[PDB]
């Protein structure tokens, strides 16, 4: 299909199905919602390349071939009315990005760009005019996609428009009327203050602003980018106040300076790490060397909560993939190593799963509903974080939307507009922590992928691994010690390069002269106020000296990091931007009159304080409110926010969300070693409280803080003083009693709380207008939410493995609480009363400071002297949640007596007040009591029983039964929630065999069997002769697991070195030179075109390297690993490989969803080399993919794959048998396969990720007597002694 297109030929290459089975049950089904009689629905993906020159012959069948992917499925003829879906016109999916980079790295340069589509075939001759609108509908999202009738109307999507020329405001010609206009029209959003401003500012220059110099200004001084808030003076009940938020928060750093080693001063907060191994590739050698240095630890947390309530996935992405931007940008570069996330929304009201408290009060037509967000703002976050490469370790999800009598009030309180949170910690070297000084003449440079029209403008787009190259390079930079060019580096996020630039050569001091047709750009049509404002992602902005650009281009190319030089470092502190297309300046500003700020905001507020009433308790009994609360999403379990996001790699990963062999998500507190050969390590937690706010202002705040302190009180740390913390406040300002309650709050834990703990906040962040108006019916109605703070706690790790969990355990112990409430028992605003639509009387609160601190001592104590078994805080849904998950993750039962908490049974079982249960050792008892009197804790603690092996959760009062159920049954339905998210989201066979097997109390959970000694380096008597055989540690542009994979190969005495494709597509680098070869795990070309297939088809298309890869496969004793993405490239070169005629294809996933969990395998007989002496054997194993489904040609190609033997893997449920049922089997492999070796079993693939848990230490689960080295180090091993 080879049509014209002006100046270019558009192609148009028909894809394969795109619509699965289900999929497809699923939109019949969902056209009969709304009375559409379709007799049937057929999807058809639909490629289309926009190319300049000729395509010959043989280049035309490469491009086919490369066109060629993605899931077998049934094929059908077309037939019915035609509904193309593609991306809006004048905007470029990732896709394509992505898909055009493959098309280039294969020799096809004629290839302009590569785009697709989706073409829908409905059968439904019923249907009216009107009702086709209807079903176009629910075939494309509005935002970003639109629906034609024809194939060649998709012509229209790459189309040159000619650069638009600046436009000038008159305000020399008009007066203040035209920047009035303008401020109206491109929608400035300025206040009168700042139009008087930009008035006397041109006036004084004589001559006309440029919409560029307007829209700039604007952005620089909006709320978002200003905080005016947060630097305002404040009067509140008539009377002024000495600081500002601001200043009250900076207060912990000046009262606790401990530890922090910047803050306030970068768009990330740092603090000292410890002396470890760092493990990166050298520039001369390319080699992988421990360098013993300290590792420094970064963190900040950000939100993108506007953008998520219009379109939730790419507002989400970007929230994480700004976040990282972040991280890299710290100081002279820093590399990002694990994240988190946070998710606020108004009731799910999932359909068929009704909650008793949940009322539809509406929502804004402009807007998606809370369900929405939680469907794809979560899989959003988790795409860039699985994408770039940062497991997601911790998080929190919290559902709120009532009419509540609050301090205004009766009202709608809630999360119409959500609150989407994103932060992660990183390393940083010593040396690199200060920001350096910016020499006069420094090339300024763009960091990134090429600049589109972004920020209806609320739709963002992530290109993930675009910021993974681009993260690469920042790697390259820092490992480069004193020699690092990065001179200084900032993110490009708000405003585009209109804030990034003037910022980044402000913040050095100097001025910038640019030139605008220097920016990489993917469409010509921009405007100068376009190229220069808008807001497209992963764009980085740094300076670096005129001589070091050399290098910085060598680096950016061998990663295939596109960048760009746009402009020098002046004296004068001016800002220039040239353009070179019209020869004008659209641009021309001395830095002051840009960044001159108006005055000083003053907020003049009163305070308003909820009366509050009782808690009715008609309705309420112990039974009906045990099952309520455990059905509060914000309770509930959150499998489907845990298992869609990459949890182990980097290898560094100690503990995540799910504990122990019945991996149940319930871990208080994220943890990760430092490096992949020490013990030392980061920890994260989360504290958040914020309904408690809709009746106290500084005891929600208060509680965050406390919370978070609770989370990560069961990891050793040491001195309080290293738990770092992070403010996010969320609010409503304007609205009645708010400002009054979040200066409050902010006073309560800047001025009070924090300084007292000494806990220092060095990070923070604010959204100021968390309320969201519209019309439902007739009237005006409001969804205000309360005032939300998100403390996020980070601190260094002093020993990984003495980390706790609730995992109980039977034998004889002890359940002890630690009451911190002090008995009040308070119930208002908590689960429970959410649960019963109320806000009650009073809520929890930190009670005794004192016992907070002494609380936290106590604990550091007992987790130092190894007298705990487990630990879970009390949070959300009281202490009956904490011991009803502690019984969850122990697989048990639990035996408590309630009598000494007070008379009130349902306060002292639902409150929300601070502590936990600490499980210890029955004849530990005593001497833990009398350590936690030693703190003067002894009033707060109280013994309520013991852990027993058993389904009996029971707990009594002095003689009475107050409650008692099954602990399966309570499992099944704290699980409901998630399994009514993973049935509307998933596939359904797949969500309810997960939900089912929980409720099979025989689980054993995940056990081992070994068939060899997991201790017997085998390897040893080689790696003692010194001689280190040389492994090519190969990855491609996206690849994310290729440092773990070389400590692997390191551990086992190889010498890895980094072999980049750009290595070997530029000669740099031989394969004969090698004896081994990995290829490695991550998301070349994010996966587009099949995943691992552009990298495979890219080294096949190159004729020369194709040789290489043939030559290095056809030699006599020559050993290659091929894991997950590596897996699947090498899948691709089966003409490559001897003896690979059998393998198959590693395509979709049943579930169609990303599973990263801790599946367990068994290994299975073959003629692999890699895994001798491990047949038999049974281990669990990082599992992190979302293509990794075998597929063979037809029954014939399996059957003759099993009689042959190549079978190496394969997934088997807790009971030992080789299952097909997930998510015992993650993605639906026959037979259970995962791993499969050629004939002479010389080359091995496999799509478990066995280089992420070779260290006992980044096993989520493993047995409590294996020593330093698991079962899969024995992979590496056994590559070394093959080789001699
Ligand atoms: N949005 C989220 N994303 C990822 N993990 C999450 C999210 N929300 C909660 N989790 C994880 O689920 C587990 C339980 O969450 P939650 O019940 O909120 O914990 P807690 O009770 O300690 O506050 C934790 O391990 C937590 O990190
Ligand atoms: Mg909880
Ligand atoms: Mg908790
Ligand atoms: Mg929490």
């Amino acid at each position: 299909g080879l049509v014209p297109r002006g100046s270019h030929m558009m192609e148009i290459l028909r894809g394969s199905p795109a619509l699965s089975a289900f999929r497809i049950n699923k939109l019949l089904a969902r056209f009969q919602a709304a009375n559409l009689q379709v007799h049937n629905i057929y999807a058809e993906y639909v490629h289309f390349a926009d190319l300049n020159a000729p395509l010959n012959d043989s280049e035309q069948a490469q491009l086919t071939r490369l066109l060629q992917y993605g899931p077998a499925l049934s094929s059908h003829t077309p037939a019915g009315k035609l509904l193309l879906v593609t991306p809006r016109p004048g905007t470029i999916s990732p896709w394509s990005s992505k898909a055009t980079d493959i098309a280039h790295n294969c020799g096809l340069q004629q290839v302009d760009r590569l785009e697709r589509g989706v073409a829908y075939y409905i059968e439904a001759s019923t249907l009216t005019a009107e009702q086709w609108r209807q079903v176009a509908a629910e075939l494309h999202d509005r935002m970003m996609e639109t629906v034609f009738s024809s194939l060649t109307d998709a012509e229209k999507l790459f189309i040159h428009h000619q650069p638009a020329p600046v436009s000038s405001v008159d305000l020399l010609g008009e007066g203040r009327q035209a920047l009035i206009d303008a401020n109206l029209r491109l929608g400035l959003a300025l206040a009168e203050d700042e139009i008087d401003y930009l008035q006397e500012a041109f006036t004084k220059l004589g001559r006309n602003p440029n919409d560029i110099e307007l829209y700039m200004f604007a952005q620089a001084n909006s709320e978002h980018c200003r905080h005016k808030i947060f630097n305002a003076d404040w009067i509140i009940d008539g009377k002024p106040q000495p600081k500002s938020l601001f200043k009250m928060i900076k207060n912990t750093f000046e009262t606790t300076p401990d530890y922090v080693l910047s803050a306030y001063k970068d768009n990330a907060a740092v603090m000292e790490g410890s002396a470890v191994g760092r493990y990166f590739a050298d520039h001369n050698t390319g080699r992988y060397d421990f360098h013993q240095e300290p590792a420094h630890i970064l963190m900040k947390v950000e939100t993108h909560n506007h953008p998520t309530a219009i379109s939730p996935w790419p507002g989400a992405a970007t929230g994480s993939g700004g976040e990282i931007r972040d991280e890299g940008a710290t100081g002279r570069g820093a590399k990002p190593k694990a994240g988190l996330i946070g998710f606020s929304v108004s009731n799910l009201r999932i359909p068929g799963f009704e909650q008793p408290w949940e009322e539809d009060f509406g929502k804004p037509e402009r807007i998606v509903t809370a369900l929405d967000i939680m469907t794809e703002g979560p899989l959003g976050g988790a795409a860039f974080n699985n994408e770039f490469g940062r497991p997601a370790l911790t998080g929190y999800f919290r559902t709120y939307e009532e009419k509540v009598n609050s301090h205004n009030g009766e009202e709608l309180r809630g999360y119409h507009k959500p609150i989407m949170l994103a932060g992660g910690i990183g390393n940083i070297r010593a040396d690199h922590v200060q920001k350096g000084e910016i020499v006069v003449g420094a090339k300024l440079i763009v960091l990134g992928g090429p600049a589109m029209n972004i920020g209806f403008a609320s739709v963002q787009r992530d290109n993930p691994e675009m910021e993974r190259r681009c993260q690469e390079v920042i790697d390259r930079c820092w490992q480069l010690g004193d020699a690092n060019p990065i001179l200084f580096i900032h993110d490009v996020g708000a405003g585009g390069l209109s804030n990034a630039m003037p910022e980044l050569v402000s913040d050095g001091g100097r001025g910038g002269k640019f030139e605008l047709r220097d920016i990489l750009s993917d469409e010509p049509g921009m405007s100068p106020l376009e190229i220069w404002c808008n807001e497209s992602q992963e764009r980085y902005v740094l300076a670096v000296a005129a001589d070091q650009l050399p290098l910085f281009d060598e680096l950016c190319k061998r990663e295939r990091a596109p960048y760009a030089v746009i402009g020098d470092a002046t004296e004068e502190q001016h800002l220039s931007l040239h353009d070179n297309h019209f020869d004008n300046q659209p641009i021309d500003l001395p830095l002051d009159v840009l960044l001159g700020k108006t005055p000083k905001m003053t907020r003049d507020v009163q305070t308003l304080k909820a009366k509050g009433d009782a808690l009715n308790r008609a309705d309420i009994t112990i039974a009906d409110a045990v099952k309520r609360v455990l059905h509060l999403p914000t309770v509930a379990e959150k499998t489907f926010l845990v298992t869609i996001g990459d949890r182990t790699v980097t290898g560094m990963v100690a503990r995540d969300q799910m504990v122990g062999p019945w991996q149940v998500p319930v871990a208080d507190c994220a943890v990760t070693t430092a490096s992949l050969d020490s013990y030392y390590g980061e920890a994260m937690s989360i504290g958040e409280r914020a309904p408690v706010a809709l009746l106290d202002f500084a005891a929600s705040a208060r509680l965050a803080v406390g919370e978070a302190l609770t989370n990560i009180a069961a990891t050793q740390i040491g001195d309080i003083k290293r738990i770092k913390l992070s403010a996010n406040w969320m609010a409503a300002a304007g609205h009645p009693g708010e400002d009054a309650g979040l200066y409050d709050a902010v006073k309560a834990v800047g001025e009070e709380l924090c300084p007292q703990l000494g806990l220092t906040i060095p990070v923070g962040k604010d959204s100021m207008s968390m309320k969201t108006r519209w019309q439902e019916g007739n009237e005006q109605r409001e969804m205000t939410s309360p005032l939300s703070l998100v403390i996020s706690a980070f601190a260094r790790v002093e020993d990984v493995r003495h980390t706790l969990t609730p995992q109980l355990s039977t034998e004889d112990n002890a359940l002890l609480l630690i009451d911190l409430g002090k008995g009040h028992n308070a119930l208002g605003a908590t689960a429970l009363a959410q649960v019963y639509r109320q806000l009650g009387d009073k809520p929890a609160d930190v009670r005794d400071v004192a016992q907070l601190k002494g609380f936290y001592d106590a604990m550091q104590a007992l987790v130092a002297a190894r007298k705990l078994l487990a630990w879970h805080d009390r949070s959300d849904g009281g202490l009956l949640v904490t011991l009803a998950e502690m019984a969850f993750a122990g697989h048990c039962g639990v035996q408590v007596d309630i009598a000494a908490l007070g008379d009130d049974h349902l306060a002292a079982l639902f409150n929300e007040e601070l502590g936990g249960v600490i499980q210890v050792r029955a004849e530990d008892r005593d001497a833990v009591e009398a350590l936690l009197a030693q703190y003067g804790l002894a009033d707060c603690v109280h013994y309520l029983g013991q852990a027993l092996a058993g389904d009996r959760f029971v707990i009594t009062a002095n003689d009475q039964t107050v409650f008692s159920e099954s602990r399966t049954t309570l499992r099944v339905w704290w699980a409901e929630t998630t399994w009514q998210m993973q049935r509307l989201r998933d596939n359904p066979q797949c969500a309810d065999q997960e939900h089912e097997a929980k409720a099979n109390d025989t689980d054993p959970g995940l056990n081992v069997k070994l068939s060899f000694d997991i201790n017997e380096d085998i390897a040893a008597p080689y790696i003692a002769t010194g001689a280190r055989p040389k492994v090519a540690v190969l990855r491609e542009q996206g690849v994310n697991s290729h440092v773990e994979m070389a400590a692997a190969f390191h551990r086992a005495g190889f010498d890895a070195i980094d072999v980049h494709m750009s290595d070997l597509l530029g000669g740099r680098i031989g394969l004969g030179n090698f004896h081994a070869l990995v290829a490695c795990g991550g998301f070349s070309y994010g996966d587009v075109l099949g995943a691992g297939e552009g990298w495979a088809k890219s080294i096949l298309f190159n004729h020369r390297v194709r040789d290489e890869f043939e030559t290095f496969f056809h030699r006599p004793q020559t050993l290659a690993l091929g894991v997950c993405n590596g897996c699947q490239m090498m899948s691709n070169l089966r003409e490559l490989i001897p003896g690979s005629e059998l393998w198959p294809r590693f395509v979709r996933n049943h579930s169609d969803r990303f599973e990263a969990r801790f599946s367990l395998v068994e290994v299975t007989q073959s003629p692999s080399l890699l895994l001798q002496g491990m047949v038999g054997s049974q281990m669990p194993i990082a599992v992190s993919h979302g293509e990794g489904r075998v597929e063979v040609r037809d029954d014939a190609h399996l059957a003759a794959l099993e009689s042959k033997g190549l079978v190496a893997l394969r997934y088997v449920d807790n009971f030992g048998k080789v299952t097909e049922t997930y998510p015992a089997n993650p993605n639906g492999s026959p037979n259970g396969i995962t791993a499969v070796t050629t004939e002479n079993g010389r080359v091995t693939i496999m799509m478990p990720h066995p280089e992420r848990v070779f260290r006992t230490v980044a096993n989520s689960w493993h047995p409590e007597n294996w020593g330093e080295d698991s079962p899969w180090m024995r992979i590496f091993r056994n590559a070394r002694k093959q080789l001699g």
